[PDB]
């Protein structure tokens, strides 16, 4: 006898387990057990993943309900799970979206300057260098301080919350509350700080004092700062890091992008498609009985949308494991999700990776791993897959 198949399958972000293709072919929706002991439906084909993400009856908000089957423990207050809904209801959606576009004057030049400075410092210190801790993550942190309008020097402390904040735990995490409350207090202070007049926090600070937003809560304003910093930094840092691994392991592609940097955006789109940064399927709770493939999902059940299931589906992306810059459907991947909860930071995430890679290939065209790839240490029980260190030489 064996127990029910458990998720997640592997914390490794450098290879996809054979089990994914097996499931997709034989049972593209099937029952699994999560780390909490709850059962869930794991969805692994492009067609069924898209169906679930495009049907709001599969609800993000309702995953926070007391007594629901859980993927993992909440690390934020339950009301915050409906973060974008709260922002929308407060009439703040357009303003937030405008503030986080990569098109702000000077933002791209800031990114390039920052990337180049980080790389120069690594070159000065000499190989080996750690491209996660001393390149990808600081670049993400710097970008988000700039986008938020907050001091660069405050980035490191806010960043240190994230190795706990984005845990995927079977049980509640006491440290997550301590850090959350402290970070909320910080953002509340920012809203009252006369020095803060640019970026997302500068804009929220002004809207907060405008009559049309007088009954929007201070808690919501602070929460927007905390969640956008955290989600943005962890997502961009983790994606860039694992994308660099995929690039390093493809010297032919690395050379092509070095020689023809105009191809970098198409390269980054393919790196998004094959990215294994999300450690768990995206969770939704059924609010009705809904047929998905051969399964009638019942009201109250948990569904997990496996992004790499969709993104490596050969029925949608032929030769799915290969990076091919000339696909006819290049942005149709699910790396940023789909539907109601599509990533609001997609443009900024793309630009972060494009500029980081462009800078790295120019400064370190001979970049390569400094340890055998199996020596990378993959973070466990976390909402992202990432190597603890990424040692390179050049
Ligand atoms: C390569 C970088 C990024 C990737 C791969 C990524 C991925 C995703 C995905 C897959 C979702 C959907 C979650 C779901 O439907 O359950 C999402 C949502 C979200 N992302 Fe991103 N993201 C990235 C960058 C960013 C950035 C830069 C920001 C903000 C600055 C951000 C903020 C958010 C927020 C606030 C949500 C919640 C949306 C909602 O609840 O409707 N992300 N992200
Ligand atoms: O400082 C932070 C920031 C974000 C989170 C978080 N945990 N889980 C999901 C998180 O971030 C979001 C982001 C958007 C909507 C809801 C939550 C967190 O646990 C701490």
């Amino acid at each position: 006898a064996t127990v029910l198949l458990e998720v997640p399958f592997s914390a490794r972000g450098d290879r996809i387990p054979d089990a994914v293709a097996e499931l997709r072919t034989r049972e593209p929706i099937r029952k699994v057990r999560t780390i909490t002991g709850a059962e869930a439906w794991l969805v692994s084909s492009y067609a069924l993943c898209t169906q679930v993400l495009e049907d709001r009856r599969f609800s993000m908000k309702e995953t926070a309900a007391a007594g629901a089957p859980r993927l993992n423990a909440l690390t934020v207050p339950p009301e915050v799970v409906n973060n974008m809904g709260n922002i929308a209801d407060a009439g703040l959606r357009k303003a937030v979206m405008k503030a986080i576009t990569p098109k702000a004057p000077g933002l791209e030049q800031f990114l390039r300057d920052t990337a180049n400075s980080l790389l120069d410092n690594l070159i000065t210190e000499g190989a080996p260098a750690d491209l996660r801790n001393d390149f990808a993550d600081p670049l993400a942190t710097a970008l988000h301080c700039k986008v938020l309008g907050i001091p660069q020097e405050d980035g490191p402390k806010l960043f240190r919350s994230l190795s706990i904040a984005f845990m995927s735990s079977a049980d509640p995490i006491p440290a997550a509350k301590i850090n959350w409350d402290r970070d909320i207090e910080y953002m509340a202070g920012i809203l009252e700080n006369p020095n803060i007049t640019t970026g997302l926090m500068g804009e929220l600070s002004r809207l907060r004092k405008d009559p049309a937003y007088s009954h929007v809560s201070d808690e919501l304003f602070a929460t927007i700062g905390v969640t956008f910093f955290g989600a943005g930094v962890i997502s961009t840092g983790s994606f860039l890091t694992t994308a660099l691994i995929s690039l390093i392991q493809r010297p032919q592609l690395r050379n092509l992008l070095h020689e023809k940097p105009e191809l970098i955006p198409a390269g980054v789109e393919e790196l998004l498609r094959i990215n294994l940064s999300f450690a768990d399927g995206l969770p939704r709770l059924a609010t009705a009985d809904i047929q998905v493939g051969d399964v009638l999902v019942r009201k109250g059940e948990l569904v997990l949308v496996l992004l790499e299931g969709a993104n490596f589906d050969p029925e949608h992306f032929p030769n799915p494991g290969s990076i091919e810059l000339d696909r006819p459907n290049p942005t149709s991947h699910l790396a940023f999700g789909r539907g109601q909860h599509f990533c609001p930071g997609s443009a900024l995430g793309r630009r972060h990776a494009q500029i980081g890679i462009e800078a790295l290939l120019k400064k370190m065209p001979g970049v390569d791993l400094a340890v055998p790839i199996d020596q990378l240490v993959w973070r466990t029980r976390f909402q992202r897959r990432i190597p603890e260190r990424l040692p390179v030489l050049w």
